[PDB]
């Protein structure tokens, strides 16, 4: 599993949406360089305006990418479980607006890394943060809290993303998340850790279609055996 991501690997990222029943697609191509922990894609909206903010759609728009460091190595579920792959699940809780559910495949198509996703958004405010798109075109680092589920011979995350509103609040958005594998084999069960997240959320000045180019970097943590041997 760990050796597909050696060296710069394509990603495709297809997302089918429907918030409030506003429906709406988005495609996305870029990189992964799991060595360095690091993402490069662009998205775009194939349906025409996006009809929610761009930062609510990061979380879900490829963990496998992660850069697990040498000491936990054998802790990285996402890698072990490719190519086959896996179902990734979310429900994410906007405060005090509505909630999106998403599922996605996540697994090797050839050489390409094919995240599909289709997400469900219901209870939103029409008027709130999310449809009156209210949130600033950024975004915060986060950590994602990972602990293993053997029933399902998977994991499961939670965290919180912090949303910059315009009017200097903060839009907060609780994760829950459930990876489970496509293949039977089997996979790594990590002891508890996490993902540390950085974003960087930009516009290709050349674009006229509804995007967002994305720079993200992911690194794994929480266990610190053992490393002794690493200072000096
Ligand atoms: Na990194
Ligand atoms: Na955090």
């Amino acid at each position: 599993g760990e050796e597909l991501f050696t060296g710069v690997v394509p990603i495709l990222v297809e997302l089918d949406g429907d918030v409030n029943g506003h429906k709406f697609s988005v495609r996305g191509e870029g990189e992964g360089d799991a060595t360095n922990g690091k993402l490069t894609l662009k998205f775009i909206c194939t349906t025409g305006k996006l009809p929610v903010p761009w930062p609510t759609l990061v979380t879900t728009l490829v963990q496998c990418f992660s850069r697990y460091p040498d000491h936990m190595k054998r802790h990285d579920f996402f890698k072990s479980a490719m190519p086959e792959g896996y179902v990734q699940e979310r429900t994410i809780s906007f405060k005090d607006d509505g909630t999106y559910k998403t599922r996605a495949e996540v697994k090797f198509e050839g050489d390409t890394l094919v995240n599909r996703i289709e997400l469900k958004g219901i209870d939103f405010k029409e008027f709130g943060n999310i449809l009156g798109h209210k949130l600033e075109y950024n975004f915060n680092s986060h950590n994602v809290y990972i602990t293993a589920d053997k029933q399902k011979n998977g994991i499961k995350a939670n965290f919180k993303i912090r949303h910059n509103v315009e009017d200097g609040s903060v839009q907060l958005a609780d994760h829950y998340q459930q990876n489970t594998p496509i293949g039977d084999g089997p996979v790594l069960l990590p002891d508890n850790h996490y993902l540390s997240t950085q974003s960087v959320l930009s516009k290709d000045p050349n674009e006229k279609r509804d995007h967002m180019v994305l720079l993200e970097f992911v690194t794994a943590a929480g266990i610190t055996h053992g490393m002794d041997e690493l200072y000096k």
